[PDB]
C-alpha cells in the first residue's frame, strides 16, 4: 500500500506532488505524464495509483475499469469526510415573461453560457442538445450570445459586455463571465442562460446586493426541462438538464481501501484545518491555481454506494459526456470500449 503513487500532469502539479512526497515522509510518492489519458493509462497499469478527475474523466476512466473512491468536498461540515456531496444540478434558465421559448425550439435563439468549455454552462447543455447539432458546431447552434472564452470574431462573443480588450474574456474583467455572469447576462440581453440551480435564488431578492441583482424578483424566471415544458426556478429538481458532480480521486478496485487510508490520514495533516499554509505544505492550496484538487476541497470524503462511475454519475451527465466525446474522441476511450 505505502506509498501510493500520485499522477500528476503539469510541472507545476510535479512540484506540488515533490512537496507533497517528502511532507508525507513516503506514504505518497510522485510520478508524472503527459496529459490526462496518459496519467490514466499509467493508473490502469499500475505505473501510478491515483488522481483526481473531473466528471468527463471519471467517465473515461470508469469505462477503462477504474473506480473513484473520495469526492472533493467544496462545502464546510462536522461530517465531511464520510459524507460525500453530489455536486449541483445544471439548468436552462429563461425569463417568464419569454413567448414560445421551450428547450425544443433553441435553435437560433441568443444563448447566455459561463464560459466555453464549463460543465454547466456549455458541455452539460451542448452535449444534449447534440442530436440538433449539424456536425458538431456547437457555435453554430444559437444566432448569437455570450460565451466568455469564444473566438473575438465569433456569434457567441456577439452578447459579452466586457470594456476595452476584455470582451468576451474567459474571466472577471468581463461581465457575463461566470455562473453570476450568464445570469445577469439572461436579464440583460439574451433569451437563455445556462447556469445551476443555486443560481437565480441566489441572486434574487436581494440576496446579491450589486446594482442590477438587487431588485430582481425569482419569480420573473423559469426553468426549461427535456421534456419541453417550463416549471417555476425553485422546482430544478424534475426540472434541470443534469447532474455535475464534483471531482473525485480515481484508482484500481484493489486500491480502494489503501486510497482511503492514506488519504485521510494525509488530509488530517495538511488539509483544511492548517492553521497557517505560509511557507508550510497545504495540500488544498495551490501557487498557481487547482493543482491536483481544487483550492475550493475542504475534504476528501468516502464514497460508498457511488464508488462506481455509473453511480457516481447521473444518467443525463452521461449521456451529455458521451455525446461531446462523438465530437472530440479519445484514443485512450477507445481503447477501453473495444
Amino acid at each position: 500500500c505505502k506509498p501510493v503513487k500520485w499522477c500528476a500532469l503539469s510541472h507545476h502539479e510535479r512540484l506540488k506532488c515533490d512537496e507533497w512526497s517528502v511532507n508525507s515522509v513516503g506514504k505518497i510518492e510522485c510520478v508524472s505524464a503527459e496529459t490526462t489519458e496518459d496519467c490514466i493509462a499509467k493508473i490502469m497499469n499500475g505505473e501510478a495509483d491515483a488522481m483526481s478527475l473531473d466528471g468527463g474523466f471519471v467517465y473515461i476512466a470508469g469505462k477503462c475499469g477504474l473506480v473513484p473512491v473520495l469526492a472533493e468536498n467544496y462545502n464546510k461540515s462536522d461530517n465531511c469526510e464520510d459524507t460525500p456531496e453530489a455536486g449541483y444540478f445544471a439548468v436552462a434558465v429563461v425569463k417568464k415573461s419569454a413567448s414560445d421559448l421551450t428547450w425544443d425550439n433553441l435553435k437560433g435563439k441568443k444563448s447566455c453560457h459561463t464560459a466555453v468549455g464549463r460543465t454547466a454552462g456549455w458541455n452539460i447543455p451542448m452535449g444534449l442538445l447534440y442530436n440538433k447539432i449539424n456536425h458538431c458546431r456547437f457555435d453554430e447552434f444559437f444566432s448569437e450570445g455570450c460565451a466568455p472564452g469564444s473566438k473575438k470574431d465569433s456569434s457567441l462573443c456577439k452578447l459579452c459586455m466586457g470594456s476595452g480588450l476584455n470582451l468576451c474574456e474567459p474571466n472577471n474583467k468581463e461581465g457575463y463571465y461566470g455562473y453570476t455572469g450568464a445570469f445577469r447576462c439572461l436579464v440583460e440581453k439574451g433569451d437563455v442562460a445556462f447556469v445551476k440551480h443555486q443560481t437565480v435564488p441566489q441572486n434574487t431578492g436581494g440576496k446579491n446586493p450589486d446594482p442590477w441583482a438587487k431588485n430582481l424578483n425569482e419569480k420573473d424566471y423559469e426553468l426549461l426541462c427535456l421534456d419541453g415544458t417550463r416549471k417555476p426556478v425553485e422546482e430544478y429538481a424534475n426540472c434541470h438538464l443534469a447532474r455535475a458532480p464534483n471531482h473525485a480521486v480515481v484508482t484500481r478496485k484493489d486500491k480502494e481501501a489503501c486510497v482511503h487510508k492514506i488519504l485521510r490520514q494525509q488530509q488530517h495533516l495538511f488539509g483544511s484545518n492548517v492553521t497557517d499554509c505560509s511557507g508550510n505544505f497545504c495540500l488544498f492550496r495551490s501557487e498557481t491555481k487547482d493543482l491536483l484538487f481544487r483550492d475550493d476541497t475542504v475534504c476528501l470524503a468516502k464514497l460508498h454506494d457511488r464508488n462506481t462511475y455509473e453511480k457516481y454519475l447521473g444518467e443525463e451527465y452521461v449521456k451529455a459526456v458521451g455525446n461531446l466525446r462523438k465530437c472530440s474522441t479519445s484514443s485512450l476511450l477507445e481503447a477501453c470500449t473495444f
